[PDB]
């Protein structure tokens, strides 16, 4: 396609979209741009460039690809199956890479938050923490996460590899399941409503996120 520096420029071919998604800016000083790669209905490659300094446990930003969805209730969904393939080249940062997923009880709830908030995260970088505190640690579709959990009026879990997983192929429902047996998320009554994958920025600069393929698909 072509080039993504404004604040939330923006760009999709229908099922997927990427966005630079800039939400953050206010709390410190850098800039970042992002690019489509390729895009099908197969899946999309895309990268981000950022450099930021400042706020130093404020997120910056969320750049991300990400799919189009029917909203249907968490448990009457079967499978959510997703591969991502990316790479950092420095990774000298404060930042994370994560899928970022929301529900809520309205179904029409605003998408980019909700009643809940998954976050999935393939790599910790440096000296950031996800949001409330570690309670748990668990394995799930074969990968060993910390799961944190915390948060107000949007509760969100975060599950955390402690090591970077540059390729990744598995199913979300693995762990709506979990929170869902184990943690009482009430699937019955929220509607998943967005699915993004994507960087959060802390600080550090300058660097790129280049993923060569993501594909997704709520079913």
């Amino acid at each position: 396609a072509q080039t993504l520096c404004d604040q939330y420029a923006t760009y999709s071919n229908g099922r997927y979209t990427v966005n630079n998604n800039l939400w953050g800016k206010s709390s410190g000083s850098g800039s970042q741009c992002t690019y489509v790669d390729s895009i099908s209905n197969s899946g999309v490659a895309w990268h981000t460039t950022w450099t930021w300094s400042g706020g130093d446990n404020q997120v910056k930003s969320y750049a991300n690809s990400q799919v189009s969805l029917t909203k249907k209730l968490v448990s009457q969904i079967s499978s959510i199956p997703t591969t991502v393939q990316w790479s950092y080249d420095n990774t000298n940062t404060r930042a994370d890479v994560a899928y970022d997923l929301f529900t809520a009880a309205d179904i029409n709830h605003v998408t980019y938050s909700g009643d809940y908030e998954l976050m999935i995260w393939l790599a910790r970088y440096g000296s950031v923490q996800p949001i409330g505190s570690q309670i748990d640690s668990v394995n799930i579709g074969g990968h060993t996460w910390e799961l944190w959990y915390g948060g107000s009026t949007q509760k969100t879990y975060s599950f955390v590899s402690a090591t970077p997983i540059t390729s990744f192929s598995g199913d979300v429902m693995d762990f709506w399941d979990y929170l869902t047996s184990r943690h009482g998320y009430p699937a019955s009554s929220q509607y998943l409503i967005n699915m993004q994958f994507g960087t959060e920025p802390f600080t550090g600069g300058p660097a790129t996120l280049r993923v060569s393929q993501w594909t997704a698909s709520v079913n």
